[PDB]
This record gives structure tokens, sequence and C-alpha cells, in this order.
């Protein structure tokens, strides 16, 4: 390799977005600045569209790379660049959560975003913590019963109950409305941090803050959800955390995309820095780290690969390997991966929102 | 000078589902119709796919454009070729006729490019849950041939999910249910929907009768719309329960032709094997082709319909095409799989299915399900 070349697709907007385009910088400069540089080439994707997608790996593969990173938020768009990356033997480094199904693309990717089953189980953890009570489930959309299988499933086989109900029409004030005639106490709330911050918004309008409800929500983006108006003293409001605020660039990571966003997005206060951001920056070490340990045993090159062809990457299988063996220690906590790509052997901090912001109040162990 | 639509098939020349012979039926049919003036002639171009890809799919539409076409119609068995085709009818707003079960999860941006002839999943759902509510909302165990199950039957999930009775769920591990089954054994819970194609059902099937799982204790219901060609010859006895559900009307008065149209191609190309009956997906085909004339010929009565050439790597579009899925979905035809309408969703509405019990002498009715009802 003369360049340690990456590609990520991004599906972030430029002006107060997520930062990912910025943290995949960060990195890059944070690498080379301490040999073969690293490069990360950045494709955007205009919506979550497999065709689009599909155009989009065809203009990446023949730019030789090792790896392609994301996109964050479009599922079934990364669905598609974990098959053509399997198809050519190209690493898939995703960071955002599969929404959901594939049992033959075991060997095409890693994932630094928590497995569906652990997000399970950590949900099923608070649950344990309030004597496993009937809930109300709020979803997005339908395919919250896919990420949440492992939830659902348990649910399909207890004493308890699960009432589901589906956003899929902008205001939840009516939903909220039949959870409350329902008289359950705890609701999950499976949506993106700003669907989050909406159901919370017109749950406290109707009094559903109060001390009687437990939420618990399943987004990565807790800590960015600043809750006033919304969150009450008497309120329990619980999510999760992966940001390990003791990494030593952790604070210099918060101001640069303080600063980023400051610059270009006056209409929005900055909320804090983005789950998936962090993982951009957390993936492209990864991967240099792989890279670079397969490189001391052996000769990597890479070559121009055309989608369609049959052709493959001959040191992708290996290069997999070596991924599946990194261990690293980044803003979102210790990094290794089991033999399904998986995280393991990390943790999620378990927060409560309170008056000033949040308080930390347990942590769920994957192991 | 020709009302000309093009169809995509994923299935065998012989010993297949009968697609091909079916789009012909149907044109044969409707250019048989004597009619003063004589109306424009009915054509279907033929395209066949070797697989199931973006790049063959993208292909097979490139060949498609140029030709000047109305709407385009499956493939029926590709899920993933589909989608591709309706991104790229979408693109050029040309309608695409889809003739099998929807992708799922659903791709949003491309709802408006299609109109289905296939039961929508939460069709599907409660026609299940009208089967469970006739055992009298018993337990049950669900058996999945893929990991969307869930979301297939996000409706029949959700109903269980508060009611007191429960429901376990087994995915089939991509060519041996018998451990799976057995640990259903072991529940010893009567009831259990297999979530699957025709061929994967009847091996489930297969490997619950040889575990002695097809006597009267077991109630089996099944999702496949092909239920009435899974012959289980050696498999069912008159004591076994297996329920499924049918679409086809048996009364549609070219039914017994239809039958026997593709029964004769089969006792011509496949010596070896025995004719199971008509293929749903052929029925479906074949009242496609009903469908597009239907519309095409209202939306002409008011407007001069032209068709021009068109290309993948152009950005031009029909401008009919926007027009022409209005009148789709305004059809109202009395096929060979029941009534078929449309809601504004582009979902078939309006209709019903058979619910069948598999007997030794085949099957036999044992009710209806209401789709509005
Ligand atoms: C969070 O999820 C919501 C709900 O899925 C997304 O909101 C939709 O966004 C699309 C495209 O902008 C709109 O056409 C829909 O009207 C929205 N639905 C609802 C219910 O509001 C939203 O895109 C997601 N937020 C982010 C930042 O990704
Ligand atoms: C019914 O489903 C099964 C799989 O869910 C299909 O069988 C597949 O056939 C092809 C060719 O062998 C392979 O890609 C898969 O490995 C097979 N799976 C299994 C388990 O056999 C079958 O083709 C489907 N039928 C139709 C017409 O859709
Ligand atoms: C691979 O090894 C060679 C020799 O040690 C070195 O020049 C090259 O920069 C290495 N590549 C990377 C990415 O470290
Ligand atoms: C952004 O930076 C400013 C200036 O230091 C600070 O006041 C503000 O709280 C920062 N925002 C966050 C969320 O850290
Ligand atoms: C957070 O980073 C610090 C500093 O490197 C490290 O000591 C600690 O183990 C990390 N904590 C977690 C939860 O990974
Ligand atoms: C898990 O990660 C920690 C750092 O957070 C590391 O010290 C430890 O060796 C790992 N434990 C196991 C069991 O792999
Ligand atoms: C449209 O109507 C005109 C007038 O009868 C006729 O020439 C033509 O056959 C029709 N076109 C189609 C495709 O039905
Ligand atoms: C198919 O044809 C055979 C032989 O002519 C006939 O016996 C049989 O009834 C037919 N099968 C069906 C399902 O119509
Ligand atoms: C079946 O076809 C007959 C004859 O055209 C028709 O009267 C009847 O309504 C149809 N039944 C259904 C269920 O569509
Ligand atoms: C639905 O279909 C039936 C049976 O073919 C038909 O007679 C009727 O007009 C339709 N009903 C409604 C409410 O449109
Ligand atoms: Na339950
Ligand atoms: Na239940």
């Amino acid at each position: 390799l003369s360049s340690l070349r990456m590609a990520a697709i991004l599906d972030d907007q430029t002006v107060c977005g997520r930062g990912e385009r910025l943290a995949l910088a960060l990195a890059r400069e944070q690498i080379n600045g301490i040999k073969a540089r690293v490069e990360v080439d950045i494709f955007e994707l205009q919506r979550d569209s497999q065709y689009e997608t599909t155009d989009t790996m065809c203009q990446i593969l023949p730019k030789g790379v090792v790896s392609v990173l994301g996109p964050s938020s479009s599922p079934a768009s990364a669905s598609t660049v974990s098959h053509i990356c399997g198809e050519k033997e190209i690493p898939h480094i995703k960071v955002g959560p599969e929404e959901t199904p594939l049992q033959y693309l075991r060997f095409a990717s890693v994932s630094l975003y928590p497995s569906n089953e652990d997000v399970s189980l950590a949900v099923s953890r608070i649950l344990k913590s309030f004597n496993y009570p009937s809930a109300s489930l709020i979803c997005a959309k339908a395919e919250c019963l896919l990420r949440l299988e492992e939830l659902v499933r348990g649910f399909l086989i207890s004493k308890e109950t699960l009432s589901v109900r589906m956003l899929d029409s902008r205001d939840p004030t009516p939903l909220l409305k039949e959870i409350r005639d329902d008289k359950v106490s705890t609701i999950i709330i499976d949506a993106n941090a700003s669907i989050s911050h909406l159901v919370l918004r017109k749950a406290s309008e109707l009094g559903m803050t109060s001390a009687f409800y437990k939420y618990i929500l399943t987004t990565m983006d807790f800590p960015i959800l600043h809750l006033d108006g919304i969150v009450e003293d008497s309120s329990n409001i619980l999510g999760f955390s992966m940001f390990n605020t003791s990494h030593p660039f952790y604070p210099e990571f918060v101001r640069s995309l303080n600063m980023s966003w400051r610059e270009n997005c006056e209409a929005s206060t900055y909320p804090g820095p983005a789950l998936s951001a962090a993982l951009m920056f957390d993936a492209v070490h990864v991967v240099v780290s792989a890279v670079r340990e397969l490189n001391r045993s052996q000769e990597i090159g890479v070559k121009p690969l055309a989608c369609t062809s049959a052709n493959i990457w001959p040191h992708g299988t290996s290069l997999m390997n070596y991924l599946r063996m990194v261990e690293y220690d980044g803003l979102t906590g210790r990094v290794e991966f089991n033999s399904k790509g998986q995280r393991t052997n990390y943790t999620l901090r378990i927060l409560e929102k309170s008056r000033q912001g949040h308080r930390e109040i347990g942590v769920w162990y994957s192991n």
C-alpha cells in the first residue's frame, strides 16, 4: 500500500448534522500526525435506496480500498453495502443498527454499534430492575419488532403483556392517550433522537412525565437528548450511553464538533456529539489497526475492482480475521469483536434524566 | 399501433409454474374478443432472468425501456429483483405490476411505483388470525423460513403480545427442520403456524410427518398462497389438520381452460413429474395482463396515449405513466384470483381467500376470509 485508503458512505446532513464527516477527518489527522498515510474517501447518499447505494459501491470499488464504512442511518442501504462487500471480500465496517435482517453475509462485516440482541438484553435488564412489569412499546416504525426481536420473544412467552404502537403521522399525542388509558406504567420508546424527543415532549404536555411513568429509551443518543420543560423533578426517564468520557480525545472531540456546529448551524443549539460520529472516528482507528497488523505478517496491495466482475480482493479474508482480533480503546469504549463480528467485552452506561441533565445510575455489561 | 407491456420472468421454461403460457393465454383471450372498430392489439414482451441480481435485472430493464411499454409485470418470486424493477419503473414513470409477496421490510420511497395483485402482509396476518379465532384463540408455535416473519405477521404478533396465550418463535437454519420440530413436540402445543414458501412448507410438513406430528393432535396453518399445489401424498391422513388458503376462483369462466392448458403443457414437457395444478403466480400474471389492458383502455378513452422509446441512461419519463397509475388503482376486474380491486396504496382490496383443509383426496374448502369484513 502506498496509502491506506478506505471509503465512507455518509447519509449525514452537512449543516446541523451529526458531524460524521468531521469525525472521519479528525481520526485521519490524528493517525497521520503521529509510513503510508491514511486516506478516507467520502461518498454521499441522498436517501435510503439500495439501487442508488449499488451505484455508489460501483464508484468506490475501482478506487482500491481496504474497507467500506457506514452508512450509519440508512439500514436498507447498509444491507446492500454488506452484500456487495461480501461478494468482493472487502470488509464492511458498520456503525449503525441493522434494521434488521442474513446468515450468508456472516463474514462480510464487523459492527461497532451494539447488536440488536444486546440492546434487547440491556432493556430487559432495566425491566428486571422494575420486577418485570407489563409495558407499552412505542416504535417509529414496525421494523422495531425485528431489532427488538429478542425482547419481543420474551414477552411472547411471559405472563406480562407488551402493547405495541407504531407512529408510522407526525403526532404521538393520540397514541400516548391510548397508553394513558391502559394504566400501564412502563413505556419503552424505540426511535432516533429527534422522534424520541418529540414523543417525550407530547407525553409531557399530557402530564405523563410524572412519577407514575417509567420510560426506557433505546436510542444511543440519549446523552444529547436535552429535555428542559419536558423532564420534571418527578420523571423517570432512563436510557444508555456508549461514550467513554475518560478517553483522552473525548474533550477535543466534543469541542471540535461544537466549533464546527457553531460556524455552520445558527438555527439550532449544539447538543453534544452524536454517537454515530464517535463510531465513525473509532471505525477509522479499527481499520488502520487491523491493516497495520496484517501488514506485519504479509504483503498487502489494493487493486481496482469492478462491482459487476467475479474478481475479489485476495487479502480481504485475511483482513477480516485481523479486524476480528482488534483490541482497541475508543471514544465508544472498548472495541473487540466476537465470531459474528459483533462488539463484545464492552459496557453501556445506564443514565437517568434529571433537572441539570443526566446522571449515571448503573452499567450494563455485554459479558 | 399496439398496447405493449413487458413481463419479467424468473420461472423455468418447462416443469415450471407456467407463467409464460399464462401470459400468452391472457393475450390470446383479450385479442380474441371481436370489437368494431377493432381495438389496438395487446402484446406482451417477455424477458427471462437467469438470476436475482440488481446487475442482471437492471440490464433487463435497459433492454425493455426502448421498446415502448405501458407497464412492466413481475418477477413473481424474486423480491430483490422486483425492487430493482420498481426503482427503475418509478424513475421513468412506467407502472410496475407486482405479482409476488412484498419485500419486507418495505422500501418506502418505492410504494408509489407499483400496484400489487398479491395479498398484503397485513391481510395474510388477518387471515391467519381468522383461523386462530376458529380454534378458539389458542397458544401456538411459529416456524419461520426467514428472520422477517415477525414483521410480516406484525398484526398477529401484536395480538399475541397482549393476549393470555403464548407464541413460541423458531427460525429455520438456511435443510432440516427436524431439531426445531422436536422442540415444538416437547412443548406439547397443538397449533403450528408455518410461514414459508411452498417447497419449504412441504419440507417442514414432511419432516413433521416423519416425527409422527401430522396426527390429529396437531393443527397446522400455512401462510403460503400456493397451498393448493402442495401435494402431501403419504404425509396427510384422514385425521390430519393442515389448513391454508387459496385465491383461486374456480367458478371463473376461464378457470377450467386455464388449468387444462397448463396441464397439457406439463404432460407434453414433463413426463417425469405429475402436474400439481395451477401455480398462483401464473394466475396472477394472467390477471395482471387484464388489469393493465383495462386501465390503459380507460385512460385512452379520453387521452391519445403515445408510447416512445425511453432509456436507462436518459432522464426522460413516460408522460402518461403517473396518470395510468390512477387508472390502475381504480380497476375492478373479476379474475382467476377472484375480485381484483385496489386501495389508495395499490394493495388488493374487497376480495376473499378460501380457507382449505388438506385431505387424501386433495383438499376441502372449510370457510372464507373476507378482506373487508
Ligand atoms: C428520525 O426518524 C423519523 C421517523 O422515522 C424520521 O422522520 C421522517 O423523516 C422523513 C424524511 O425527512 C419525513 O418524510 C417523514 O415525515 C418523517 N417522519 C416523521 C414521523 O416525522 C427522521 O428522518 C429521523 N431523524 C433523523 C435526523 O434521522
Ligand atoms: C423457497 O425458499 C428456499 C429458501 O428459503 C429456496 O431454496 C433456495 O434455493 C436456492 C438454490 O438452491 C439457494 O439460493 C438457497 O440456498 C435455497 N435454500 C434452501 C434452504 O433450499 C427456494 O428456491 C424457494 N422457492 C422459491 C421459488 O422462492
Ligand atoms: C507495510 O509495511 C511496509 C514495510 O514495513 C511499510 O513501508 C508500509 O508503510 C506498511 N503499511 C502500513 C499501512 O503500515
Ligand atoms: C460549545 O462550546 C461552548 C463554548 O465553550 C460551550 O459554552 C457550550 O456549552 C459547548 N456545548 C457543549 C454541548 O459542550
Ligand atoms: C475509558 O478510557 C480510559 C482511559 O484510557 C480507560 O482507562 C478506561 O478503561 C475506559 N473505560 C471504558 C469503560 O472502556
Ligand atoms: C475486556 O476489556 C478490558 C478493557 O476494558 C480489558 O482490560 C480486558 O482484558 C478484556 N477482558 C476480556 C475478558 O477479554
Ligand atoms: C386509443 O383509442 C383509439 C381510438 O379508438 C384507438 O385508435 C387506439 O386503439 C387506442 N389505444 C390503445 C392502446 O388502446
Ligand atoms: C392433467 O392431465 C391428466 C392427464 O390428461 C389428467 O388425468 C388430470 O386430471 C389433469 N390434472 C389436473 C390437475 O387437471
Ligand atoms: C367467481 O366467478 C364467478 C363467475 O364470474 C363470480 O360470479 C363470482 O363472484 C366469483 N367469486 C369470487 C369470490 O370472486
Ligand atoms: C366488492 O366485490 C364484490 C364481489 O365481486 C362486488 O360485487 C362489489 O361491487 C364490491 N363491493 C364494494 C363495496 O365495492
Ligand atoms: Na406475554
Ligand atoms: Na401473550
